[PDB]
């Protein structure tokens, strides 16, 4: 019971309080925070938000918490992590790794790649990409001024001379699903962060542009590599090669801490795999820049200098392109050495996809299985240390909807003409949990230009889930004659539900159902964890209706559920679908 003159209080909380006092009243907390500045900016998204709690979702109950920047744990970090010696590896592993590219490599690109233009480099670059402890200027006004600077960085490197290489090691900042952890009773408040080691800004343009081809992936030359593939298609294809097989099976990779385990000659197979598809002119500034990375002296934002004994530094220009390339050719290593299938027949056997340290393989049951048994020790020999289960084997399964890849797996789709696909599936809680908790930073207070072009992304993503897919349909109800926020994943031109198709290949109203009993399980979290009421599906269905009802052509009503409900369709306008600011260029 509090005073009157103090209730007052209470007309602002909008969420179930946290602190968890035992004498003292928490009646709970308030929609806004205070900036690391002292500004006052919102926590969620606003119209998104406001949508949810407009059903029974509790916004507070949504796993997701934010990563200690603080030193004290930054470091716990380091020291839990990086600081350890390099793993002894078996003698003919890098020959033997070696051996495996020939077999995968394209002659005729072999000597071929080259520097490249200011010209292409520049595009969808991030800017306000890091400076280093010891630079000034960040990418972007490097661009803008300093230039030249980079271009002699280059000859530098080229001719092979001095460099004194480094890089910064700061905490990421950034928001955590602990789903898992929630689930479970531990209510962790924040995460461990993830230290982020990289280059200077200007070696990061210098290395980038003269190899901007392997770096980047442009020729895709990396069996399997995932990396340049938009999300929502990918299960697609791989259902493809699970069909392809008489008892398929799918192993995955469990790499502990990927990063942590590069060795030096890991760096140095890679360079070699460079040298091969770049000029000879080039084999020289790979020579010297590998050369530096296999033994890193290390600046921690807090000024602390440790001199790592080269495994792989996030922030380094090569470490999708040679982490995927790396991860493969281990992993084809492994299996070959399992099953006993010779290395240049593995595409007889088996299928790969690898993303980074995030991968997987389709074999027959038989060999799948060998290599599940066998691939722990032989891995962890390798090098590559497979994360301890109670199984005691790599994850193996014998379903193709427990594919797990990139933090997603397989939902069934059942399409009007009695077709079928599969779309990129991930727990529910998560998905409204980044949907919620994703604020751009083009710094930006947010429109309503932006949490419509989250809507359309996570759309692309996200239409298997029936709630998520109408979340965004009402957002993207909202204020018709405004575009779309370019600070998003994906962003659309003309008609938005004309875009889905587009990409998708189908209309949104096209999707006739999903997997039950998928969709079932993706939503079993929500109710654990008090993310909905036994109402909020039926609210938002309402909330769709009564926009979709009168006469009137309502995106609203591609969902085919809310169009037999209104008794109205909806017929798209064109529309195309487009990326923003980029980290890998997807070929869509
Ligand atoms: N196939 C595919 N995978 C992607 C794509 N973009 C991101 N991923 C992967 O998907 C995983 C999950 O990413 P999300 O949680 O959606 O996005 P995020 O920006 O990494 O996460 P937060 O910003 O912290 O919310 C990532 O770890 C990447 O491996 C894409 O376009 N295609």
């Amino acid at each position: 019971v509090i005073r009157e003159h103090n209730k007052w209080i209470l007309k602002k909380i909008r969420f179930q309080g946290n602190l968890n006092t035992k004498k003292m009243l928490n009646p709970g907390k308030l929609s806004e925070q205070l900036d690391r500045e002292g500004r006052k900016r919102n926590i969620y998204n606003h119209q998104i938000g406001t949508i949810m709690s407009s059903a029974g979702i509790r916004l507070e109950k949504l796993p997701i918490v934010r990563a200690q920047t603080d030193t004290k744990t930054f470091h716990e970090a380091i020291r839990d992590k990086i600081d350890k010696s390099e793993n002894r590896q078996n003698p003919e592993l890098h020959n033997k790794l070696l051996e495996i590219f020939h077999t995968i490599a394209q002659p005729t690109l072999k000597h071929t790649y080259g520097e490249v233009t200011w010209e292409q480099l520049e595009a969808g670059v991030n800017r306000k990409g890091a400076a280093g402890f010891l630079e000034k200027k960040n990418i972007g006004e490097v661009l803008d001024s300093e230039k030249h600077l980079v271009e002699q960085l280059v000859r530098d490197l080229k001719a092979g001379r001095k460099i004194k290489y480094y890089e910064t090691a700061i905490p990421k900042n950034e928001k955590r699903d602990v789903s898992d952890d929630w689930q479970a009773g531990d209510l962790v408040v924040e995460k461990r962060p993830r230290v982020i080691q990289y280059p200077e800004a200007k070696t990061r343009l210098a290395i980038t542009k003269v190899m901007y081809n392997w770096v980047k992936q442009q020729p895709v030359v990396i069996p399997g590599y995932e990396g340049k593939t938009p999300l929502f298609n990918i299960f697609d294809k791989v259902r493809k090669e699970w069909d392809s097989f008489n008892e398929p099976v799918a192993v995955s990779f469990d790499t502990k801490a990927w990063d942590t385990q590069v060795t030096s000659k890991d760096l140095q197979l890679i360079g070699e795999i460079q040298k091969y598809y770049y000029k000879k002119e080039w084999h020289k500034f790979i020579d010297t820049i590998t050369d530096h990375m296999t033994e890193v002296p290390v600046i921690t934002a807090d000024g602390e200098v440790y001199i790592r004994n080269g495994q792989r530094g996030s922030g380094q220009p090569d470490t999708s392109a040679g982490n995927s390339m790396l991860n493969v050719l281990t992993m084809m290593y492994a299996f070959c050495e399992s099953t006993g299938v010779p290395y240049k027949s593995f595409n007889r056997v088996a299928r790969i996809h690898v993303c980074g340290d995030d991968g997987f393989l389709i074999t027959e049951k038989g060999l799948g299985l060998k290599f599940a048994n066998k691939g722990m020790q032989i891995l962890h020999e390798a090098g590559k240390p497979q994360k301890i289960t109670e199984g005691e084997k790599m994850k193996v399964a014998y379903r193709f909807e427990d594919i797990e890849f990139c933090s997603h797996t397989p939902v069934p789709v059942r399409w009007s003409d009695n077709t079928s696909s599969h779309m990129a599936g991930r727990d529910t809680a998560v998905i409204l949990s980044k949907m919620a908790t994703r604020l751009d930073s083009s710094g930006e207070r947010g429109t309503t230009a932006y949490e419509k072009a989250v809507a359309f992304s996570f759309l692309l993503m996200y239409s298997w889930n029936p709630l998520v897919r109408r979340i965004c349909l009402l957002v993207l109800s909202q204020q018709p004659e405004t575009d779309p926020s370019k600070h998003a994943t994906y962003y659309y031109k003309g008609d938005p539900i004309g875009a889905y198709k587009d990409v998708i290949g189908r209309n949104l109203s096209e999707l006739k159902r999903t997997g039950f009993e998928k969709l079932a399980n993706l939503n079993l979290s929500l109710s654990t964890l008090g993310v909905w009421t036994k109402h909020t599906s039926k609210r938002i269905i309402q909330d769709c209706v009564a926009i979709g009802k009168e006469e009137g052509n309502w995106l609203v009503k591609p969902d085919r559920l809310i169009s037999s409900k209104t008794g109205h369709l909806y017929i798209p306008d064109k529309g195309f679908t487009l990326q923003g600011k980029h980290y890998e260029q997807l070929q869509l």
